[PDB]
């Protein structure tokens, strides 16, 4: 069948899930007043999980509520993704920044709790993600850097990046991408060193200037999905920039989303079954 595609961002007040072929909305969920979603993720069941700020919660490809986990007053819900092994991780921006994973009944199988030193929340991070060894890497905006961070709240490493980092994603050869953001690039880290491989930007890609660079989906072809977020430059309207591009192996836009009346902005992306 046909791929579709569950995706949300910061200032679209709708999650959504798209038919890639058709680029049809074939289904939609609201977000509420004060909601900010940059992270949405799809279990393999077809079941729908989502940070909202407020919070983080999971859903029935129906619309029915299983659980939900509120952000702590003044914290920021902005993780939201399902590990290899089927549990949640969700992370709330605050003090102390907090890292949980959750089971598909919303139970806590773990905590984690850090601090970062960046006094305000949402200048903090957007989507943690969990490396092979069980750490955290933790992209965090205002001091523009990457930290990988112990189950118990200790700091194992830090790279020094640029922009707004806000996403990691893992490639086969087990290295992984951080989007930066504002850079308007993405760079690729080696596992053994820590140290950038590789910086790809504009320049090196054929059919999209980068915006924020959000999300970054690693597709099986050697391919990825980049989540192009038009929300800091008020020249993005102007033009047809895409919402969200697929990029193959050597760089170029094979397959792109562009049409920001019929999308709102996107920051995350998942494959999803229906
Ligand atoms: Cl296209």
């Amino acid at each position: 069948s046909p791929q579709h595609l569950l995706v949300g961002g910061s200032g679209w007040n709708k999650i959504a899930i798209i038919n890639k072929d058709t680029k049809e909305i074939v289904w939609e969920y609201p977000l509420e007043k004060g909601w900010e979603c940059n992270s949405v993720a799809a279990t393999k069941a077809g079941e729908i999980l989502f940070s909202y700020s407020k919070g983080a919660k999971m859903i029935t490809r129906d619309g029915r509520e299983l659980w939900n986990i509120a952000a702590p007053a003044g914290c920021e819900m902005q993780t939201a993704r399902i590990l290899p092994d089927g549990n949640a991780l969700v992370a709330w921006c605050g003090h102390p920044s907090t890292i949980l994973e959750v089971n598909m009944k919303g139970e806590v199988l773990s905590k984690t709790e850090f601090e970062t030193g960046i006094e305000r929340p949402h200048a903090q991070f957007r989507q943690i993600n969990k490396n092979k060894k069980g750490n955290y890497l933790v992209p965090l905006f205002a001091t523009s850097e990457v930290r990988e961070i112990a189950p118990n709240g200790q700091l194992l490493n830090s790279v020094k990046l640029s922009g707004t980092p806000f996403s990691s994603a893992f490639l086969d050869n087990g290295d992984c991408l951080v989007a930066c953001g504002d850079a308007h690039c993405f760079v690729q880290l080696n596992l053994e060193s820590n140290r950038i491989v590789r910086r790809v930007n504009a320049n090196d890609i054929e059919g999209v200037q980068l915006f924020f660079v959000a999300q970054l989906f690693p597709l099986q072809n050697g391919g990825l999905y980049i989540c192009n977020w038009q929300g800091h430059d008020r020249e993005a309207g102007k033009g047809k920039h895409p919402q969200l591009v697929e990029i193959d192996s050597e760089g170029k836009v094979v397959w792109q989303l562009n049409d920001k009346v019929k999308f709102g902005m996107i920051s995350t992306i998942c494959p999803i079954r229906e």
